[PDB]
C-alpha cells in the first residue's frame, strides 16, 4: 500500500476553514470587510516522506467520501470545495493498485454564518427571569441592541432565549441620506460613514463591526483568531441551542429611517431589497426582515422628511417588493423568511398608510404601543397606556373634544387602544398585530403637589424638564430610564416605593407611574400590573401575542409578565 498521508496541520490553517472572510483589526467600508462564499475552499496540505506515495487521494468527513485528486510526489496539497458547515472527523487516504492507507482522523471546522459549526450557546441568564410554558403559537418578541455590549453591560448570552419567539436585532442602517444620526452624537454617524465608503446608496450595512463580529467574547469560547465573534457568532450558537427562535434583523428605527423617505423612487427600492436578499444570503442566521421605517408621512426624527400622499404606497410596494424576494430565498433554501414592520400608532400615523393593502404580504405587525408622552416636552401624561386616562379632558380620547384654549384636537389620543382598534377597523387581522411593552420609563423632573389640576393625579401636573440621572440608575438620556433603573431606585423589591417615591395606578388607563413630590420627578412606564393588563386586551382580541423595547433594560419582571399574563392563550399562527 502506499505510505499513509500525514496532515500538515499548520500548512492547512490548523483545519480551521470558513465560508465568510471578515475583517479583523480594521474598520472600512462594509464591502471591503466581508466576503461570503457559497462554497468554502478547503486546502489541505499532506506529506507522504517514506516509501511509495500511490496514485490518487481520497479525503473523508466521517466516513464518508467528500473529494479525491492526483497525488503529486512527497507533497500533496488537497484542494476542495464544500458547502456544508460543520465540525467533521477528516482522513485523507492515499491509494494505488496496491492499495490505500490512510491518515490518522483530525477534526476540520468549516464555518458557516448559520452557526453549523457551534456548539448551542452557554447562557448567563438572570435567574429572576422565570419558566413558563406558554403556548408556541404565541409571539413573545424583544428587541436586543447592538450597542448594548457597551456601557449597559448585556449581551447575547444573557437574552431569557427559553422566554422569547422572536428576537429583533436593532439596528441595521441603510446607506445614503442619514443626518438624523448625528443626534445620537459620539462615533455613530461617522461611523455609517466608513461603512458606506463603497456601498451603494440604498444598500443595508452592519454599522458596528466590532460588535458585531470583531469582539471576542470569552463567554462564547471566542479567541481572536475566531473566525466569526461579536454578537453575531453569538447569536449563531444560540440558534443551535434554540432552533424554533427567530432572529430578525431590523431595519431603520428613530434614528435611521431618514433613507425611508427616498422610497417613493422605485429604483431606491429595487437596490434595497437586492441588498437585503444579499444580507440575509450572508448571514444566514437571521429568517426574515423587519422593517421599521418611522415613519411614512413624517413625524419622526426628520423634521423636513414626510410625504402624506407618496409614502404609505411606497411603503406597500416595499412590502410587495420585500415578499416577492423573500419567497425567491424560501425557494432556494428550502426555509420560511417572515416579513414585518413596527409601525407608529398614533392615528396621524396610522392614516398615512393603506394598512389593508400592506398587510397582506406581511408575517407581523410590531405594533409602537409606547413614546405617547415623554420628555421631549413638559407635559406628563401615560407613555404606554392600554386606554385613555384620567387626566385626559372631555373628548380628548376619541378627538371629538377641545382643548385647554377651544382649539378642536386633531384626532384621537395617544393610546394603545385607540391605535389597535384605527388597524382593526380597516382590516387588519388581529392575529397578526403584536402589542408593544415597554421595558423603560420616560419622565420629567418639576411636577411638584402645586401644578396639579386635580392633587389626586401627577399626570395633571407640569414640568419644568426632563428627569436627570446617570447611568448607574438606568438614565442613558435624560428623559429615559430601564425598567430595572426605575425598581433600583424608585420602586424598591416591595413596589411600595423608595427614595423619596411613590407608586400610583391609573385603573382606567392600565398605567402605573412613580412620583417623588418633593423633586417632582415623575416616571411613566409599564409595570406588572399593567403587563398583565396587556397580555388579558391581547387574549381578548386574539391578537399574535406581545413584543418588548428593549431587553437589556429589563430584571425579568417585564417579560415575566408578558409570560404571565397570556397564560392559557393560544392564537391562529398567521400562514
Ligand atoms: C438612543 C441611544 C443611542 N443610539 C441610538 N441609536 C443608535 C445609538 C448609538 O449610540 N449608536 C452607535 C453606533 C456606532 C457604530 C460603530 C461602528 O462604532 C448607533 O449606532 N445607533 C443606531
Ligand atoms: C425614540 C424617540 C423618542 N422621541 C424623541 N422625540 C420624540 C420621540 C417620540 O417618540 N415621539 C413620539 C412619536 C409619535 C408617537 C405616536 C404616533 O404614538 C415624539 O413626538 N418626539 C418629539
Amino acid at each position: 500500500a502506499p505510505t499513509a498521508p500525514s496532515i500538515d496541520m499548520y500548512g492547512s490553517n490548523n483545519l480551521q476553514f470558513s465560508k465568510i472572510e471578515l475583517a479583523m483589526e480594521t474598520t472600512s467600508g462594509y464591502n471591503d470587510m466581508v466576503k461570503y462564499h457559497e462554497l468554502a475552499k478547503i486546502k489541505v496540505k499532506f506529506n507522504q516522506w517514506s516509501g511509495t506515495s500511490g496514485d490518487t487521494y481520497n479525503v473523508y468527513f466521517d466516513g464518508v467520501k467528500v473529494a479525491t485528486g492526483a497525488i503529486t510526489g512527497s507533497q500533496t496539497t488537497a484542494s476542495f470545495e464544500y458547502g456544508q458547515g460543520g465540525l467533521y472527523q477528516m482522513e485523507i487516504e492515499a491509494c494505488d493498485a496496491t492499495g490505500c492507507s490512510k491518515s490518522a482522523p483530525v477534526e476540520i471546522t468549516i464555518a458557516d454564518t448559520d452557526g453549523s459549526h457551534l456548539k448551542p450557546l452557554t447562557m448567563n441568564v438572570d435567574p429572576n427571569n422565570k419558566s413558563y410554558n406558554t403556548d408556541p403559537s404565541i409571539v413573545m418578541g424583544t428587541y436586543f441592541v447592538e450597542w448594548g455590549i457597551y456601557g449597559r453591560d448585556y449581551t447575547v448570552d444573557n437574552m431569557p432565549v427559553d422566554n422569547l419567539t422572536h428576537i429583533l436585532y436593532g439596528f441595521i442602517p441603510i446607506c445614503g441620506p442619514n443626518e438624523s444620526v448625528k443626534s445620537v452624537g459620539g462615533n455613530s454617524f461617522n461611523a455609517l460613514q466608513t461603512a458606506c465608503r463603497g456601498v451603494n446608496d440604498y444598500e443595508v450595512v452592519i454599522h458596528d463591526p466590532w460588535a458585531a463580529y470583531q469582539k471576542s467574547f470569552p463567554q462564547a469560547g471566542h479567541e481572536y483568531s475566531t473566525p466569526i465573534k461579536g454578537n453575531y457568532a453569538m447569536l449563531m450558537a444560540l440558534k443551535q441551542r434554540n432552533p424554533d427562535l427567530k432572529i430578525i434583523p431590523s431595519i431603520g428605527g428613530w434614528t435611521l429611517s431618514d433613507p425611508f423617505y427616498d422610497f417613493v423612487d422605485k429604483k431606491n427600492r429595487d437596490t434595497f431589497v437586492a441588498s437585503v436578499k444579499k444580507f440575509l444570503k450572508t448571514w444566514k442566521f437571521y429568517d426574515g426582515v423587519d422593517i421599521d421605517w418611522e415613519f411614512p408621512g413624517g413625524g419622526g426624527a426628520a423634521a423636513d422628511k414626510g410625504d402624506p400622499v407618496n409614502d404609505g404606497p411606497a411603503y406597500i410596494a416595499l412590502m410587495r417588493e420585500l415578499r416577492v424576494m423573500l419567497d425567491e430565498l424560501e425557494a432556494e433554501t428550502g426555509r420560511t423568511y417572515e416579513l414585518t414592520s413596527a409601525i407608529g400608532v398614533g392615528y396621524d400615523k396610522i392614516e398615512d398608510v393603506d394598512y389593508a393593502d400592506a398587510v397582506q404580504y406581511m408575517d407581523y405587525i410590531f405594533a409602537m404601543t409606547y413614546d405617547f408622552y415623554g420628555g421631549w416636552n413638559n407635559v406628563p401624561g401615560h407613555q404606554t397606556a392600554l386606554y385613555c386616562g384620567s387626566f385626559m379632558r372631555p373628548g380628548q380620547c376619541d378627538g371629538g373634544g377641545v382643548d385647554e384654549n377651544g382649539e378642536p384636537y386633531k384626532g384621537p389620543a395617544y393610546t394603545a387602544d385607540n391605535g389597535i382598534q384605527l388597524l382593526l377597523a380597516q382590516g387588519v387581522p388581529a392575529n397578526k398585530l403584536v402589542l408593544g411593552t415597554a421595558m423603560y420609563g420616560r419622565g420629567w423632573e418639576g411636577v411638584t403637589p402645586d401644578t396639579l389640576t386635580d392633587p389626586n393625579d401627577p399626570m395633571t401636573g407640569t414640568a419644568t424638564g426632563k428627569l436627570k440621572g446617570s447611568t448607574a440608575q438606568g438614565v442613558w438620556e435624560d428623559g429615559v430610564i430601564d425598567y430595572k433603573g426605575i425598581k433600583s431606585f424608585m420602586l424598591g423589591a416591595n413596589n411600595t416605593g423608595i427614595n423619596g417615591f411613590e407608586y400610583g395606578y391609573d385603573a382606567q388607563a392600565e398605567a402605573p407611574w412613580v412620583w417623588n413630590r418633593s423633586t417632582g420627578e415623575l416616571i411613566t412606564f409599564d409595570d406588572h400590573r399593567s403587563v398583565l393588563a396587556k397580555g388579558n386586551y391581547a387574549k381578548s382580541l386574539g391578537l399574535a401575542g406581545l413584543f418588548s423595547w428593549e431587553i437589556d433594560a429589563d430584571n425579568g419582571d417585564i417579560l415575566n409578565a408578558m409570560h404571565e399574563g397570556m397564560a392559557g392563550g393560544v392564537v391562529t399562527p398567521p400562514n
